[PDB]
């Protein structure tokens, strides 16, 4: 039973997780957030920001593969990729696997998350930060997107891997209808956006606000979720597309794009893609 | 932060859930298990057996529909149904929705679970216990199956809705290779068995033992899982079939059987079926 | 870890107690406070007010005997006794044991605490509420003392058994310098006051405020403490005397007063009295 | 709730403490026990062995002074002192304050406790380990006492500061009748033994076993307790004496021995001694 040293991970406010801690690797009060890197018995090494597990060694591939590959596989030739957040470098790692990618930009507000992840979470980034195709920019993603509009920059796929919409003051401006309109302005005509949107079961109001924002700006929208044990819930993803429908890809087409692009995964396959496109998201039923 | 009255729900031993309790309706130490019916803020009313949530008002339909309908929809004409466990009566409720069912027998070892569920959990059974097609038998499922073999009783679908294989002494004899051989002897030649098998991520050894038991006795075996928030995990299900392959059903075939049989659901559909058949089960990836 | 049903009892705010609950007897939102009467495995039946255990079956006699008998034994002939609080009736029970007592008045603000204690905590009051010498008044103790001054009422011993000074808004006016001045005005010239004063170790600032209030109004002040397991701390008592010094009583004199007055106890004796007068109170030493 | 990083300190099994951790300094799985040195908000720096707090910066002086000084002050000229356990070096620190002491031997089974205490808990040992009068021996205390009998060694005062009798497999042989007989064989004819004996309230059976073991071997036995906040209980001590009765010492005699011997304390005085000798130990009263 889960001690003697325990993380109390908030889940809903009326439910919390008690997680056995084996070791604390680093604690850093950054100007933006409290960072903890720790070893958990169940999940191995974790990044914690303001008390919330962001990623674990034993299940981060479920999160990062589900966040990245459906969007990347839906785009027929994703060359220019923008990531907002993704501080541990695993979102960048998954995006770079696509041989079509020539330029991947990752924008995180917090240099301490990136530097502490570089040192203490090598199985997350796996060298992604040092890939010649990758540029790591330390900036508020809101400001970065405003400056990208003025420069008329355009991307094929935009991946939002931010802190939770229901908890995170630093990410709140990037989850609005108005921000999704700004995202559309820096997408090519066949562009795709994907974002994590917290949890539809425990935080339906915050989830619905994000969903309405994407639906108001993109004509094709897929909603899918994946159980991440270390989070205590099935994370919700919202994918917005200007041309291509992720629901239209067959397992064979997904598997052929992965093979052609040199993409190796622990989890994501054509069959996973089909399941994600067909499983409705969880809500409270009474 | 949950309290002042809290349920400490074990999950893995290295992770536990802290769940705020609004009221305790009943506590009963039966000879078989400790029974608690309580109101939780997140999940509404719950049945707890030996500290483990069995079912909640807000998400039990995810559990009971996922346990019952894939097996029932795979059988082309399920007339005789046997349920082992299912004390709250929701498994019986779901099976009875199939208009093909003429006889449903439910066998639970613990009369106190059934009677406390009848009184305190009416939204679970919804009158299923009193359906003219239903017989509720209080007996050890092991004993009932031995007596069914000697009587040469035979069923189209057998549903095992027992306490967890990783925790429950009272159910341990019903999760063995030898017990699945006994189940095959009370199935018709085109019969199907489904059982909950705990959790593949947190309890892989106990999950694998159940899987090997089913694979040794049945030529067609499907594995699928669904996130149940009140459990803290995606419950694993194992379906054993003598003739019909659930992987072969299309969404349209599932939806046509549901329509023809008068089956109304909150969750299960042809698309859910397709997703369950295509989503690999969770394991620790590192 | 204690469960599955647990009380999270706040202790210091940086430490809390997890207490196994076997049953909840009553929950009542009164106009003043939330009341819970519950069975704990370690402490048996408890009264809880706003999350704080007030008393337990297994250790309340340590609390009530330590609160009452040192003051009562110090007064050479206590005839008129006033109790502020003491909702469960055990303070009254201990005071009434003194054969010198002719009139005991108990004043609690909360009729629900008294009535629920009468019904659900009979081993606390043990009939004290119905003793012909006893008068139970439902009133704010602040108002009762103002009206006692105007009537020129006077008492030999005043016992304050209120909710904690560090947590309880309803009692806060009764813990001030100004309130102890009002108490002195309704004491005879040889009168004694005793109050519980929370805990000197975990709540030194609130303890010190009560102590300065008593020292400003009374020339003789004794401080003593007793470990109450169900509280998670040694409760602090402050005794204010106008004439008689509890430090001057010998074990033999205490034991003779108890014998002469027909006082039977589970804990308090002359030797206990000597120990209480000689044990310094706990503080943080670093 | 105290968090996000928490120590779950077992107390009774039906009560546990949740203690906020500010930092973890060191974690060592020794062959004998799990060792944690941590900073707590309430208690400052702590040593934890197998989940149990052994000592805290804010209250260890209550524990170590109460364990050592009553026995040392009862002996009229304690020259040779043996300590079994006392890994953090505070028991040794208190014993060495007595100017009569020429030789103090401290025997702990676990070199990791001693070395981690030397480095991370300097306010506990305060250089005691390096005092010319002190010998620190890493050995099982059982073996050390058997070898002391064979060498015919004799001591004036033996202090047992071991892990708890109710929890600690490594110490269990040192808490038996037979072990107290071995202790008597290495005492001078006016010798005194003192041991911590867990807690009489929460662990009465284990406490009573230790008490019967001492009473079978020593004609004078004193029982006393002190509240240690960081433990969640009043630790019980049992003192066994061959000639001198600690109940016979007056405050003045104790204070004169402390003054003559150059003993400076934060807590222990003649009045404390009197209180310890007069306070009965806590038991469940219903
Ligand atoms: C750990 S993956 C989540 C990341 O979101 C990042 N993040 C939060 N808010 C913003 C923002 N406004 N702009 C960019 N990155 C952000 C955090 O710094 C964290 O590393
Ligand atoms: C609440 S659903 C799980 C049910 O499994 C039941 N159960 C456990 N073991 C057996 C068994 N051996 N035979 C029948 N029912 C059982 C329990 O009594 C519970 O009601
Ligand atoms: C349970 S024993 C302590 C009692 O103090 C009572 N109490 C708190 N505030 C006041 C007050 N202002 N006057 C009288 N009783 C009070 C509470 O109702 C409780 O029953
Ligand atoms: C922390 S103070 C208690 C000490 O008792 C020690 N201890 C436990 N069992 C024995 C034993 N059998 N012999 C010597 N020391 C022991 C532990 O190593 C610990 O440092
Ligand atoms: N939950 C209560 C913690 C109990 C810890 N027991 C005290 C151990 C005494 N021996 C070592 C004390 C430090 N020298």
């Amino acid at each position: 039973v889960p001690g003697p040293i325990t993380l109390i991970e908030p889940l809903s406010g009326n439910t919390s997780l008690l997680i056995k801690i084996n070791a604390i690797h680093s604690v850093k009060k950054s100007p933006y957030q409290e960072i903890i890197i720790a070893d958990t018995e169940d999940y191995g090494r974790v990044l914690i920001l303001d008390d919330y597990i962001q990623s674990s060694y034993v299940d981060e591939q479920y999160y990062h593969e589900s966040l990245v590959h459906p969007a990347m596989a839906t785009h027929p030739n994703p060359r220019d990729v923008l990531i907002l957040g993704g501080g541990e470098g695993a979102t960048l790692r998954e995006a770079l696997k696509h041989g079509t990618v020539k330029r991947a930009v990752m924008v995180d507000i917090d240099r301490d998350v990136v530097e502490l992840s570089r040192a203490y979470l090598p199985q997350m980034h796996q060298g992604a930060f040092d890939d010649p195709r990758a540029k790591v920019v330390i900036q508020d993603g809101f400001v970065y997107v405003e400056e990208a509009i003025k420069a008329g920059d355009k991307y094929d796929v935009i991946i939002m891997d931010l802190t939770d919409p229901y908890s995170s003051d630093i990410a709140k401006q990037l989850y609005t209808r108005e921000f999704f309109a700004k995202i559309r302005r820096i997408l090519n005509d066949d562009g795709v956006v994907v974002t994590q949107a917290g949890n539809s079961f425990y935080f339906p109001a915050e989830y619905d606000m994000v969903l309405e924002g994407v639906k108001a700006n993109f004509p094709i929208v897929a909603e899918y979720e994946v159980w991440i044990p270390s989070f205590g819930y099935a994370v919700n993803f919202i994918l917005g597309s200007l041309r291509y429908d992720p629901h239209a890809l067959t397992p064979s087409e997904v598997d052929e794009r992965l093979r052609a692009r040199g993409v190796k995964t622990a989890f994501y396959t054509g069959r996973v893609h089909l399941a994600l496109m067909n499983m409705p998201i969880h809500r409270k039923l009474r």
